[PDB]
């Protein structure tokens, strides 16, 4: 909570590629289409299919992540929101911990 006149707005920093990219999806692509895509993107780059495989751990190893971050509304909002860094800051002190951490910046009112 601790919301209702500030109400912090979102900026256009963000340069615009997201995990999307990481699997074949675009910014209109709706979960559906994220585990949907995420299926034959690990059928395909599957570990047993591509035994001591460089290339297979790289990707699949990126899928896992980008999908199992998307398949969760708190992240999504996070990496959607902050990004890359939220995730971590957000990892060991916490999503609501997040909140003071941006919310106090060069910004104010």
């Amino acid at each position: 909570g601790s919301s209702g006149s500030s109400g912090r707005q979102r900026s256009l920093s963000t340069s615009g590629e997201s995990l999307y990219h990481v699997l074949g999806l675009d910014k209109n692509a709706t979960s559906d289409d994220i585990k949907k895509s995420y299926r034959k993107l690990a059928l395909k780059y599957h570990p047993d299919k591509n035994p001591d495989n460089p290339e297979a751990a790289d990707k699949f190893k990126e899928i896992n992540n980008a999908h199992a971050i998307l398949t969760d509304a708190t992240k999504r909002n996070i990496y959607d929101k902050y990004g890359s860094l939220g995730l971590y800051v957000a990892e060991q002190f916490g999503e609501e911990n997040v909140n003071t951490y941006f919310v106090s910046g060069p910004s104010s009112g």
